[PDB]
């Protein structure tokens, strides 16, 4: 399996941004989403399509439809500037596949 | 790439336990380790062989040797009872490979 996402997007403070991932695995398997900030370990912000791990703000939401999955940030904050990666189970047992990441810039 | 780990081990409160993963990827790429508790998202306890994410207790440590990687918990506490999964970059671009997991039972 393979996944594709746009390499970069911006959002203004307080606006909404949607980051989408596409690939065949997404018809079968739920997407998860990682946030990567400089000097930190990656953080799961969404898993199993739309569930938020403990402590993740509700301004992060996930959805899917068909061969696409999306991460939406509603009311973007300065701290949300990060690289975001979609992932899912891969066709190979015990493997996961990732998108190439989307760099989010938050302006204002 | 593929990774193997023993399915189960135990540790007494206050003792040390080492969970080991084996596979060819580990000679060249660093392992990460996830803790999985029921009803929660997976939590990265070690990444990039030996680094601990923010907030993870220093009783968790990681190492590697040859085609193996190890998670050691020194001074196990009751809350450490969980499933632990090793992972690494896979031979396929943008893929990760995982072991099958090790169920850790903490006794006492
Ligand atoms: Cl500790
Ligand atoms: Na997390
Ligand atoms: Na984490
Ligand atoms: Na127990
Ligand atoms: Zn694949
Ligand atoms: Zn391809
Ligand atoms: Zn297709
Ligand atoms: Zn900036
Ligand atoms: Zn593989
Ligand atoms: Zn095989
Ligand atoms: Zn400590």
């Amino acid at each position: 399996s393979e996944l594709t996402q746009d390499p970069a997007v911006s959002v203004a403070l307080g606006q909404t941004v949607r980051i989408t991932c596409q690939g065949d695995s997404l018809r079968s398997y739920s997407a998860s989403w990682y946030q990567q900030k400089p000097g930190q370990a990656p953080v799961l912000v969404i898993f199993r399509k739309s569930n938020r791990p403990s402590g993740i703000p509700d301004r992060f939401s996930g959805s899917s439809s068909g061969n696409t999955a999306s991460l939406t940030i509603t009311g973007a904050q300065a701290e949300d500037e990060a690289d975001y990666y979609c992932n899912s189970r891969d066709s190979s047992a015990n493997h996961q596949v990732f998108g190439g990441g989307t760099k989010l810039t938050v302006l204002g």
